[PDB]
């Protein structure tokens, strides 16, 4: 019913980092120092994004979970941090390495292995293991075909197995059948280990693939996922650990997700800042701060691109996310598609502060709408340090992604961290998690169109959101220790 289970739930309300296990410094050990150095009570909590052995997709391959990648680090490292800041980790419930213990042992002896059963063979969607392609046609592909070809050792037998993700053929991402008591024990085991380290937080990835159905999309297939979610959600419970889902949708799944008290990220606000700023009108933030979940994770940038589509459908009309998107382009970005036929721009991929036409008080600006935006605010490394599209890793790569996931060495962070861009969101930033009225009354102000003003309540403190679109200048009226009010100009 209702928001079930969030009478307890009481999450920290700081601002929190995205980083890469190795895009700061290199390693978990510099990670630690650069937070100790520079961002202490910066951040309450640091979203690590997968740290395990992985053998693709930057992380999201996991070989096992039992260690951390020891290019990064130990698990010992995490929980370090984790005595200082709130851990968030990822647990890829969709798919698991192909070079993981697991699927090896399944290679070499087919079905007479033991952990078989863990992975969607063929044979447990059409009875003889047959793919066709009118039931195919019907699902939400994020690849040409949603399945690979193995070679089983002990039999000689070519066999196929889901992949839903994978950009070499055959993938090196598996999917897990979450309907296998085996996969159950595996997730319980990370749940189990996570929590030995002091994992607070579990961000679900691609937790939307996780059934697969026939003659349907294979994407939020309902009401089986919500069988897996309600179970998951009380097993990470026993381990002290919240859940954090992923899921790029339409809105009204996202919202049912909220309002049957799941945590999600808003994949909303990233394109709704972005569209306020570039034309100076408050009309669809405001529309959305009027009608939205609040126990939402909110950012502007993340390790992702910005979302168009599916997350915006129904919000926004082709010409209004065209006219984002083409000048997100002219500004470096490059697009992730759905894959010939209409508007098909899944994300777009852009430093954020790039996407604003490196824009410095419209970039603050942006942050102050996000960190006075009801929801646990997160800002991305590269966003922290006022990245810029990295153009050398795309042309290198060839991945379009990578545009926006640059690796900061020391050097690079002593010097970006000076720059008064950074200077400045590092004020705002401590600011958001000082000041006492955020944990309080959230009210949304009248103003003109090409103004946004917002305040926040608590006690006899209180701060008043004041930006001019025409100018982007941005202020911050609040109530000092003495009780008087206080212009902060951000």
């Amino acid at each position: 019913h209702h928001h079930h289970g969030m009478a307890s739930m009481a999450l920290k309300n700081k601002v929190q980092l995205i980083t890469y296990p190795d895009s700061l410094g290199g390693n978990l050990k510099t990670l630690n120092d650069v937070l100790e150095k520079y961002f202490s009570d910066v951040f309450g909590g640091v979203h690590i994004l997968p740290p395990f052995p992985s053998s693709g997709d930057r992380g999201f391959a996991p070989i096992t979970y039992s260690e951390i990648e020891p290019k990064f680090g130990t698990w010992y490292d995490i929980k370090k941090m984790a005595e200082n800041f709130d851990i968030l980790l990822d647990l890829m419930v969709n798919h698991v390495s192909r070079r993981s213990i697991y699927f090896q042992d399944f290679l070499k002896k087919g079905r007479k292995s033991e952990y078989a059963d863990m992975f969607i063979t063929l044979d447990k969607l059409w009875k003889d293991g047959k793919p066709v392609k009118g039931d195919i046609e019907k699902m939400f592909l994020r690849r040409t075909l949603p399945y690979s070809t193995f070679k089983i050792e002990e039999t000689g037998e070519e066999e196929k197995v889901w992949t839903t993700f994978g950009k070499t053929d055959p993938s090196e991402q598996i999917d897990l059948d979450v309907n296998s008591h085996l996969v159950r024990e595996f997730l319980l085991e990370v749940f189990k280990t996570f929590s030995n380290f002091g994992v607070k937080i579990v961000r679900l990835d691609a937790v939307g693939y996780v059934i697969k159905k026939i003659g349907t999309s294979c994407f939020f297939v309902e009401p089986e996922i919500y069988e897996f979610l309600d179970w998951a959600k009380g097993q990470a419970a026993s381990y002290g650990i919240e859940l954090l889902l992923e899921v790029h949708s339409q809105f009204e799944v996202q919202y049912k997700l909220a309002e049957r008290g799941f945590l999600i990220y808003d994949f909303i606000l990233p394109f709704t800042v972005l569209y306020t700023l570039i034309n100076k009108s408050n009309e669809m933030l405001y529309h959305y701060l009027k009608n939205r979940p609040i126990n939402q994770f909110t950012m502007l940038d993340c390790h992702d691109g910005i979302p168009v589509k599916p997350d915006l459908d129904g919000l926004i009309d082709t010409k209004k996310a065209k006219e984002v998107v083409d000048i997100c382009v002219q500004r470096g970005a490059n697009l992730s598609l759905i894959y010939e036929d209409g508007f098909d721009v899944h994300q777009i991929n852009c430093t954020y502060y790039s996407a604003l036409n490196c824009d410095d008080d419209a970039y603050l600006a942006a942050r102050a709408i996000q960190f006075f935006t009801p929801g646990i605010p997160q800002v991305y490394y590269v966003g922290l340090l006022a990245g810029v599209n990295d153009f050398e890793a795309v042309k290198k790569t060839k991945e379009g992604r990578e545009i926006n996931r640059h690796n900061y060495g020391l050097k690079e962070i002593e010097e970006s961290v000076q720059k008064n861009v950074v200077q400045r969101l590092l004020k705002l930033i401590r600011f958001r998690n000082e000041y006492e009225a955020f944990n309080g009354e959230f009210f949304i102000e009248d103003c003109r169109k090409d103004e946004i003003r917002l305040t926040w309540k608590k006690d006899d403190k209180r701060c008043s959101l004041f930006i001019d679109l025409k100018t982007y200048k941005t202020t911050i009226d609040y109530i000092n220790e003495n009780g008087e009010e206080v212009k902060y100009l951000v």
